[PDB]
């Protein structure tokens, strides 16, 4: 099954990306399965709810006692060299938290990197139902 490994915050970079110290090396991590509005959009620049989504994972990871990373069963890095993972702050999955708050959508999914897909999609259905943020 999947397993969680410890990491240390280096810097939150955007709503969907954080830099961590992982096994003694600085690495950039892309949050698996979520698309967030971005502040660093390659074309768009700063989208609606981008600052808010980015402020939320900053707070969450900067105020955590314990950060853990959980790789999925497929590829662990994307084509830009970023780790592909579920990130946890004190036991709470940052990826699900963003979706639950209406600050991210579930991304297009690539098997077999889809272990928590159903879980995330349920949280997204709920944020939609509650008309939160991006769904308002």
């Amino acid at each position: 099954k999947l397993h969680k490994e410890p990491a240390t915050l280096i810097k939150a970079i955007d709503g969907d990306t954080v830099k961590l110290m992982y096994k003694g090396q600085p690495m950039t991590f892309r949050l698996l399965l979520v698309d967030t509005p971005e502040t660093k959009h390659p074309k768009k620049g700063v989208e609606k709810y981008g600052p808010e989504a980015s402020a939320f994972v900053k707070k969450m990871v900067e105020n955590a006692k314990k950060i853990e990373v959980e790789f999925d069963k497929g590829q662990r890095t994307d084509k830009y060299g970023r780790g592909l993972a579920y990130i946890y702050a004190d036991g709470k999955m940052v990826n699900e938290a963003l979706v639950r708050q209406g600050l991210a959508k579930v991304a297009y999914v690539y098997k077999p990197n889809n272990t928590h897909e159903q879980h995330l999609r349920k949280s997204e259905a709920q944020a939609k139902k509650e008309k939160l943020n991006i769904w308002s």
